[PDB]
């Protein structure tokens, strides 16, 4: 096969056809040396036997069949640890994957979009069962010109080695450097909790670098106490291929780097499991302590934001289902399904709002508009997850890199969090800033905090209804946030006015209205239902951005909801009949 | 201007045309802030006003004098510290450097080579009143169209600066990456000298990454104890440009990287300066044992080498001036200068000869041919650095990585541990093996030694004289080693006969018999001198690779071989009259 010229960006390719054979770089903890260190001494073999661990390349199924059977135990003893963060899969036993120079495929992704993603890519080949996939050359690690492949079977690693009775574990390692403090923590934790006669088998591509740096962690593992640093590193080159303490004159700048990197890690990792034999505190922890620590973004809120000052009008990206199309309509801000001109029926009985975060006067405003257009009981739907609340009649925000200030918390957490914070605030001089389109404050100077009070008490105090959904800014609604949703709407009066906002009454407010305009018409398309949406007041749901720059760390999640909206329309087609008696999370699993 | 589609591997470029003006990115540590940080608040001025330090990108001789006539202080109080590892000069006032992409025009080497190939890239132009030179777009860091440059005189810009009466520091760093651990200690040693009025002025290219480094280095080193880390990394920025603490989105994979192992760099260094107020342990030290130390090679030997087994035949490379040239001659190992028919003039009276280390039996070998040719005492000439030795009457050395086990150390520190290693292995029982072409072990086995003796009890015993010479293996003789042998020479008997050795008798002891022929014959010239040690059985000493593979780490130093060969014989053509009163070190300086 002859180099491809032209390779795309991402492409997917064969990893591995299947044979009935041990795959690439087979090995096990209890093989013999092979070859000799640079002192012609070898290194002791105590506590090789017991480890229970073996390694190699990745594999198709059929090689999988042959590790499960050379193996001394049954499937149900064996744990693949799957060390790959890019896209890979199995057409029929065909391994697949999808490569971009380098194997960074997913490059800087987390696993919570790594993994989705992976499925959609996966799931975008069932339904067919031919499809042409380029080759790939190990060596000079380049696509090859492609081939036709049939198959009939799309599974992902874990569907497929579940189906031979054996476990499954994953790791979103990028190719070529160490792992982060955070998944030696994850992998610490399933390592915790296994039988304690499980067996190990680590795999990456080529079954070097990352597993053999993890093949040297479970060494430190099982015998950091009784063998030194030096020993483990040497024994597991004789048994496998590479030293980690080799730092080749092959390799310059960024490339060298990363071998450093990787071989002072597991020199950090085997200090930890040496002063810490109980694996009680998390290496993330002991790291953290001892400043070797990797280095992890902080999200926490460190500013208050001015999110909206205390004036008299409606708040901004103010919409009713019952105003008028805009007129600044931007096609290029669209998406799938935009037409000019949707349906608009069913907008009449449906008694829902949406804006932007309001202060004070800017709620006053809303009331006589929505009393004179409601017919029952008015809600405010408050759906950020970020601590907010009112100064001074101010509508304020805890901000934090990305407004994720709260990531993480649950429902309760974010509540002790916002009545906390807003409380400490009640008196004190502080800076309540606007910030700039780069996020950085504006003019700041502080400011006598007089009055203090959560969105739930303006709103109250003022007669109408409230609740509260924390999902994340930016991101699609979580399946539990959904959930709450729906149940919500199953015991909410009779012809009960929704009011939705968000901070700026663009992403998770549109979100939602969408949602509920799909849950209350399920006879209108998704095509025209996000196109009313949008020719309202809101963004497009399904936008994507077209040709993604470097610094777009958004583009993963535009691109995620534009996935899920589509999901969820077809989960409301499916649901609206029974009156949704099979929650979305439950739908999810299938 | 235009970008060149297809730029040479390493081109020359301007950096800075010559004009009357402060230089891009100039600031000074008193500036004001401008801008704010992202909570709004400010941090203290505490100890900016007295650090007496500035910072700019590179400048031209204009932009310098711009500099000087701006700083409060005299040309004399000032010192220029020069952050840039890649080979940069002047033509003229204007400055120009050789760049390659990334700016990595000198790539993994160390000051010792950099620092004179830099010297050897300007004097090239040297001669020259007319050069094409390349353009350089800032923005892109991409070679534009070249320009016709005119000038009258080329200069480093240590001799730039002084010509205006102000000092010079460098620092060879590479660009994208913090200083390592050597290279800070230099740094605080160069700190540590400095009278207190000491202007110091920091540049690198740009005048932002690596000179934000400094500026940060330099705020902690002066107010470390007084104000907080993360002040000093915001006020750093609000003078500047480069906030050290922020990571953007922008930055992947291995940039990524490098931008964090900085700003985790400039908070070890924090650590180090606010532990260390007297800065008594050194950076490295502290660092080691702290464990967030920058890796560095180990030299230091490990395994007991057979650098040739006790057999009854001459050495390997055996070779007198009476010999018979070659038959395998091979023209590409030769260079400059390389006839394959050069003179013979003063050579049946040069009384010399050369080879490979030598066990018992090959020295026996030796001396039936060598008395019979000297016409006066015989002299063996051991020019190795590393230690060796004799066990069982096979010659063994301890060697290290690079065979620099001695790395570093004097005469008298290489006889001691010479005598300690081989003493202590008396008796014992220990591997000697033979090395591959990887430098492993070929089927390592333990030995018993019953006998060892150094090579100095062997000649001597063997009714010889012996002298030595710690001659670091793979690279051109030191000037105090070349000089420790001229004045060898002007002590020893007129009649006496000199066998040079090494390990393989190709590397150091060519270079010392050609620059003895040399000097005992100022008639012929370099290539006969050069062509006739090569045909005689050494090596070409003006060799260089052509094609250099990146594996090859000893392109660089065949480069200063062929270079430096050069120059002794100009040394020798200007003071074999005299007699050589002034030394070869004395000459070099000049």
């Amino acid at each position: 096969p002859a180099v491809v010229k032209n390779p795309p960006k991402l492409a997917l390719k064969i990893d591995r056809a299947d044979v009935n054979q041990l795959p690439r770089n087979f090995r096990m903890g209890s093989d013999k040396y092979v070859g000799v260190t640079k002192t012609g001494i070898m290194p002791t073999r105590k506590g090789m036997d017991t480890m229970n661990v073996s390694a190699s390349s990745c594999f198709s199924e059929k090689e999988l069949e042959a590790i499960l059977k050379k193996v001394p135990v049954k499937p149900s003893q064996f744990y693949d640890v799957d060390l790959r963060g890019e896209s890979h899969g199995y057409l029929n036993g065909t391994a697949v994957s999808w490569f971009a120079n380098h194997d960074w495929g997913n490059d800087g992704r987390t696993e919570d979009i790594i993994i989705p993603l992976e499925k959609e890519q996966l799931a975008s080949l069932k339904g067919s069962t031919v499809k042409s996939i380029y080759r790939f050359d190990d060596k000079k690690n380049v696509i090859l010109s492609p081939v036709y492949v049939n198959y009939n079977k799309v599974r992902t690693e874990e569907e497929m080695v579940k189906q031979h009775g054996a476990n499954y574990f994953r790791l979103t390692l990028q190719d070529h450097f160490r792992p982060d403090d955070p998944d030696v923590d994850k992998f610490l934790e399933f390592y915790k909790s296994l039988p304690k006669d499980a067996w190990l088998h680590y795999h990456c591509y080529a079954g070097m670098g990352r597993t053999t740096i993890f093949m040297v962690m479970h060494d430190i593992l099982k015998n950091a106490k009784d063998v030194s640093f030096d020993d483990i590193i040497q024994r597991q080159k004789l048994i496998g291929i590479v030293d980690l303490s080799e730092i080749p004159d092959k390799k310059k700048n960024y490339g060298r780097k990363a071998y450093i990197e990787r071989y002072q890690f597991v020199q950090h990792f085997y200090d930890y499991v040496k002063e810490n034999p109980d694996l009680k505190t998390p290496y993330s922890v002991w790291a953290k302590k001892n400043k070797v620590n990797s280095w992890e973004p902080d999200y926490n809120g460190y500013i208050w934001r001015l999110d909206t000052k205390d004036r008299n009008q409606l708040p901004r990206n103010f919409r009713t289902m019952n105003s008028a199309f805009r007129t600044d309509v931007n096609v290029k801000k669209t998406g799938k399904g935009f037409t000019p001109t949707p349906t608009r029926k069913g907008l009449d009985t449906l008694y829902m709002s949406g804006s932007a975060e309001f202060s004070n006067g800017e709620l006053q405003a809303m009331l006589p508009v929505l009393k004179q257009q409601a017919k029952g009981p008015i809600y405010i739907m408050d759906l950020r997850q970020e601590t907010h609340g009112v100064f001074n009649g101010n509508a304020v925000s805890w901000y934090g890199l990305r407004d994720w200030g709260n990531l993480g918390k649950n429902k309760a957490e974010v509540l002790k969090d916002e009545n906390s914070r807003l409380n400490a605030a009640r008196g004190k001089s502080l800076i309540v800033a606007e910030l700039d389109k780069d996020k950085m404050p504006i003019d700041p100077k502080p400011v006598k905090i007089e009055s203090v009070m959560t969105e739930q008490q303006l709103v109250e105090k003022n007669g109408l209804h409230y609740y509260r959904i924390a999902a994340t800014d930016h991101i699609w609604p979580s399946a539990a946030n959904i959930d709450e949703f729906i149940n919500f709407t199953r015991t909410m009066p009779a012809n009960a006015w929704l009011h939705f906002h968000c901070q700026a009454g663009a992403g998770r407010t549109t979100a939602y209205m969408a949602m509920y305009d799909m849950m209350k018409n399920p006879d209108v398309s998704l095509g025209d239902i996000l196109s009313r949406q949008y020719l309202l007041g809101g963004n497009y749901v399904a936008y994507e951005i077209a040709k993604p720059k470097p610094d777009q760390w958004k583009a993963d999640y535009y691109h995620q909801k534009a996935h899920m909206i589509e999901k969820f329309y077809q989960y409301v087609q499916e649901n609206h009949a029974d009156g949704f008696k099979t929650s979305w999370s439950q739908w999810l699993a299938a």
